[PDB]
């Protein structure tokens, strides 16, 4: 089952350029390569996506489950470097997924219903010694996992409506009602401007604005 | 003096389309209209900018002081409707600016060194009665004014470097050093990918991503 | 069943002048008026009681259940003005009662086991904008309802003992014991002074002192 | 100078029966007794006032300074029994006053700008051992002294206006304005009912309602 | 069953001099006295142990249950003087034990799974009146009972290993492993110094260092 | 000036065996070695003291200033391993001292008026990743330094009195008074037992009991 929701992945998988990239990645691996890309191994093609989109591995954009969605250490604010486990990784209600990277570094994601956290490899982590710093909030976030976004997802729903063929007025009627739209829709109307603002907000998130959520 | 910094305004005033819009707005008002646009009155041309960019009045993009930068009620999460003052508006260290809107509604912004807050017109405000809701956080934000963003501004600094003519490698040397760049710059290098990610992050903020900060 | 206890009503319904007023109100409505006064409608006679005693409707003083006991907006510190619900009014454990006032204003009381709260008419309330004010405590009190007084009720129990015909010494024996009273009762004895202080405390509450508890 | 304000004393000294009692107490001590009643010693006449009014010593009702106003142990919720000091009693900003009682018990009041506290006689106090009890709040109140009431005093101001000869309408004009009163004053008017409610509230406090504030 | 663990008793009952004292106390009472020492009565011989070891009664050092282990008022930081109960002493999960002392003072210990507390004789206790003092922490500790030490007990386990005949190297192998000890054991080795430090730490606790834990 | 007080050092420097060890260490270095032991370098003789007493360097027991008193990593609960500073080490009111160890590891002590903290070598520290662990309290203790013990020092004062030649009765008179001692001193007296308990408590601290305070 889908444990958690990755909002940045919901933005990225709706990017038309990423969808085109993934379909190209599938075609050259199914008809020009070794075949189908559980045992996650980052290839060279996947590292191109990490340097371009942020995900360490090309993930099917049709699937909302972010189990195999790993975010680059160069971008993630929910990752730590760990040196050398069974206690943290086997709580009834906490799952984990592993990924072997191109530089032979092992990334393990710890996730539950409250989010995810990535560990790049007892368990010891080198925390930067900065007095009165919010760098310790990473440990608090990991504890919350082992223990506006509803409006943001509604913006992505509007993008799904557009790509289905619905017009701005169609989406306006869906949100405000047929009677309100017939009475107020105009050239410089505020109902039209609100729907346009929904598109602009979501487009900015989809066109790499999701990077600011990592 | 510049009391506070409006991060959304720092994004918007760097938008090339908004800069072009403002220069067009100045030309048709200086050579085709009544002349120069302290006594802020929202005209019809200003309301077009409110429905397009979010600011209730065209503001010179060259000035960082957000004194006369007013944000639309349709977008602002720092605004309330107030019905009918001298105590709140005259604290030593708290300033205020007024704007008369096209619909004859008066908007008064209360700001200090900790941010701004807009009041749309004793003083009584109709707060929505929702049990266990964060709608009361608006009153807490107003109290904080009457009593990552350093990284976000650094992203906009990179946009200023680009518009000046500096290349991606030039900006990479500015941040990481000439020696590191000469050794590591390549086609699919991570230093080049980091600089590209800076541009993408800032571009998303500039291209209406600032709306998610209102 | 009796959900909560209104201490101010316990004081008022023990007032001999109010009891006489209610019996007069019943006689002129049962033998001179339309008959018996679930569908609470404030008449002109009830508004006389609101301007005299504080309750918006004459309530039988023999009943301790304060379901239909409504307190005047001119006196209540547990009331708000609300403009235009099913979520707040239908929690398993929270009841409500309505009253239509003489000025056609609808008062709805929301009560549970932790107290009551009155709303005078989504749901929006005009809260006075006063910085660093305890006016927001009304919302906290309403949240506590939707989520010394044992000594004060003992004082009213002493009034019930007096109206039954028990003397001050009888009540002293009831509280301190027959042996203590026989040994210590005197003209200027402290046991007699304590019982007198009980009466004075309760009489002050009954003779409009309950108004300070609204 | 007057350090603090005793609200219960402000109620009691406005009681006409207490004022008559004090004037009788002065006459029988100035023309029938030893003369004038700094060295506070509770006599037999003072103990009659303690059993009747609550103050351990007859105090001039014309003086608002509650320095020599001591409240009976039988009524005070701000008193403790102490067994056997210079550290607590000599803080720059904390004063103290002593009273020798008729039963040879010494009462010492510790007061500052935040209130008063009475000690009835190192310093050790026998606190009742009750689990999860608010009896320890007496120590917190004493710490606050060594470290609605503005509306209540306004009610007593209305009593001062009445005893000066001002009518209910005069006081209504003082609070609401001459124009409002001339327009709204009537037989069953709400402006008249509000002023009547002020009197009733204050009268209840004055007629032994202050006992509930000790 | 054993409700709680008294760490000071775990130190004292491992003291060789106390074990010798108890065996002498048993011999002179079983072959020279009245016989066997539920009804705890402190004799003169027991008071010698109170002035020497701290326990008000000689307790068999072989038993870890500290039910009858009472600590002297001259040493205990978990004791109060109480003057004159059924509510506190009969919570489902809270037990109590009584001891009659040589000076006819009754000591009652209240204990549960969270520790013990001793009362030396309603229930009233004379608390010292000291402003901003931690003397009130005794009431908080008693409330916690009515509602490093795992490392310290491991130090006493090392003493048990020594008295059984195990050498320092034997205990080193028990803690660090046979392979580590064979490789690192030397004259001035750190593994030998760590085991020596364990002994010194525990010996200090056993040789009256437990007094600092009362 | 002496910034802070090291209680464990106050115990250790009063140890007669350590004082003898230090005098032997001085004699073999002043008449058999290189001479006098600001530039702290741990020699082989100093490491013998680290494995025996805990201090990384022999310190003159006559000096109470614990500036050059360093505690072994094998014993200190106020030390961390740090990998590679000017911000933390140069606060107006925070000093630091360095020591080069026999294994070429550099130990730097950061201390102020609130205590000391040792760092064994930006600045990064490998913190053990244990969920719901008190290992993070080391960072809180370091923050407190960069931002019963009065009774324990009184116990060491009693040891100073003994080594000066004062008897147990002399110390009893010093604490309780000449009159109390002359009246109560006996064979099995409690005043004599209290003084004996002071000695036993302090002796346990001095004879390696200080290790439990590191």
């Amino acid at each position: 089952k889908k444990l958690y929701n990755d909002f940045a992945w919901e933005c990225l998988r709706r990017n038309p350029q990423y969808i085109s990239d993934w379909e190209l990645f599938m075609k050259n691996t199914l008809t020009n390569g070794g075949g189908i890309p559980s045992e996650l191994i980052q290839s060279e093609l996947d590292l191109n996506a990490e340097k371009k989109w942020g995900v360490m591995k090309y993930i099917d954009p049709y699937n909302s489950d972010p189990t195999n969605v790993f975010w680059s250490l160069k971008l993630s604010n929910r990752s730590v470097r760990v040196k050398l486990w069974g206690d943290m990784s086997n709580l009834p209600g906490v799952k984990h997924q592993r990924l072997l990277m191109h530089d032979n570094t092992l990334c393990v994601k710890i996730f539950s219903q409250n989010g995810y956290f990535q560990l790049f490899i007892x368990x010891x982590x080198x925390x930067x010694x900065x007095x009165x710093x919010x760098x310790x909030x990473x440990x608090x976030x990991x504890x919350x996992x082992x223990x506006k976004e509803e409006q943001y997802l509604g913006l992505l729903k509007t993008i799904d409506d557009r790509k289905q063929g619905f017009s701005h007025r169609d989406i306006a009627s869906e949100i405000f009602g047929k009677e309100l739209v017939k009475n107020e829709w105009s050239a410089d109307s505020w109902v039209r401007a609100k729907i346009r603002y929904r598109i602009k907000k979501a487009n900015a998130l989809i066109n790499y604005g999701y990077l600011n959520f990592l």
